[PDB]
């Protein structure tokens, strides 16, 4: 009997990789799929072909936003925002933005530790079960990014609540996304004019905005940087830490090891990054030329989806890919942060967020365990991240 073209994404579950991924990688590591919009795309699932695509700018991020292109999903932002990093670079702002979002600012790591410990103390006081997503990982991400941006902690929750819509992976445009986007842009425009905001990313952007060397950079770009980096950083660190905590809880031997030897936590987090399923969709690129990828000649104008867990569970690059092994020879060579032109600018901050969050959790609740059977986690659908709606634990 006839079947439709293979549809992506395969599963919204972030606690297991579908067997279909390895079968695809082995039989057809670049293969045609249908996205939720109905568009066809090339799904790339081997490490070698994923890196090839991400390292060839002729597979363009920016052009995925072009009118009439085959789409993975509907834009939730103005099309120029897809090229936000490119616009930042063209405005002469890349170095300043990068420096503002490193975890090395004085007191930043102590802020993370203090915040994590305070959130955990509150959970211990409230008593089990505790929701490690809504009452730990996401508030820690939100507090971190208010600090990094230089904006008041009390503004975090409202900005955060845009994100369950802003990072939707939808077949169609989302009216609420524009409502929240325009509102959050207005907020950050006000931040740039707010004399109290003198630290962090927005403090620096506010200064550069009045510097004659940036007098022709648009106010829209300055505001957009704030919304984009808050949203990307918070959704990415919150979702990654949440699904990392699941992987850690499901490995009590690793939890005990990292609890007893915290110096191993960075290597543990690198492996948790490698096996992380937080990205719900392949990374999209639009071909701007005819390009050979494996056995397929990708044609100009076609959509390519780089499946991160395809690369990161590829046994030809990461032997025994499903196992967390702290002594791999190539531990940071995973694609959790992408690769090439669009490699994540917040990679160092995301690493520190997770390392400190896990260190604090293991000290405060060494006996942490799921409080529900793992299958009972509710996996958010049609979203750019895989996350459980609640993460109930006991300890
Ligand atoms: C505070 C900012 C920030 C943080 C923190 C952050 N991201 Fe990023 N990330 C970005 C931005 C902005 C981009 C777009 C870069 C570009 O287009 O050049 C990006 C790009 C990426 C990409 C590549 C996307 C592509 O299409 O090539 C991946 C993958 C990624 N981030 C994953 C993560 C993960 C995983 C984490 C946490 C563990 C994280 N990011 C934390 C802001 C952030
Ligand atoms: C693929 C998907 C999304 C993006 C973005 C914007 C991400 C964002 C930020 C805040 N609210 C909503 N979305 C920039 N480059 C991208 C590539
Ligand atoms: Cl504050």
């Amino acid at each position: 009997t006839a079947t439709v073209l293979l549809e992506v994404p395969f599963s919204a579950r972030g606690d297991r990789i579908p067997d279909a991924v390895a079968e695809l990688r082995t039989r057809e590591p670049i293969r045609k799929v249908r996205t939720i919009t109905g568009a066809e795309a090339w799904l790339v699932s081997s490490y070698a072909l994923c890196t090839q695509v991400l390292e060839d700018r002729r597979f363009s991020m920016k052009e995925t936003a072009a009118a009439g292109a085959p789409r993975l999903n509907a834009l939730t932002v103005p099309p120029e925002v897809v090229n936000n990093m490119g616009n930042i670079a063209d405005a002469g702002l890349r170095k300043a933005v990068m420096k503002a979002i490193t975890p090395k600012a004085p007191g930043l790591e102590q802020f993370l530790r203090d915040t994590a410990n305070s959130l955990l103390d509150n959970l211990i006081t409230e008593g089990a079960p505790a929701d490690l997503r809504n009452d730990f990982a996401d508030p820690l991400a939100t507090a971190l990014h208010c600090k990094v941006l230089g904006i008041p902690q009390e503004d975090g929750p409202k900005l955060f609540r845009s994100l369950s819509i802003a990072f939707m992976s939808s077949a169609d445009p989302i009216p609420a996304a524009k409502i929240n986007w325009d509102r959050d842009i207005e907020y950050m425009a006000g931040i740039l004019e707010n004399p109290n905001i003198t630290t962090g990313l927005m403090g620096e952007l506010s200064r550069l905005r009045k510097d004659p060397a940036y007098s022709h950079v648009s106010d829209e770009l300055f505001a957009t940087i704030g919304v984009t980096f808050f949203g990307a950083g918070v959704i990415s660190t919150g979702s990654f830490l949440t699904t990392a905590l699941i992987s850690l809880i499901q490995r009590p031997q690793l939890r005990n090891l990292l609890h007893e030897k915290p110096e191993l936590i960075p290597a543990g987090v690198e492996e948790l990054l490698r096996i992380n399923l937080s990205f719900a969709d392949g990374l999209p690129r639009l071909a701007t030329a005819d390009i050979q990828v494996g056995d397929v000649l990708v044609r100009k104008g076609e959509l390519v989806l780089v499946l991160l867990e395809g690369a990161n569970f590829d046994p030809e690059h990461f032997p025994n890919p499903g196992s967390i092994e702290l002594d791999r020879p190539n531990p940071t060579s995973h694609l959790a942060f992408g690769r090439g032109q669009h490699f994540c600018p917040g990679s160092a901050l995301g690493r520190r967020h997770a390392q400190i969050g896990i260190e604090a959790l293991l000290k405060k609740m060494p006996g942490v365990d799921l409080a529900v059977p793992i299958d009972q986690l509710v996996w958010r659908t049609r979203f750019q991240r895989r996350i459980p709606e609640r993460l109930p634990v006991l300890w």
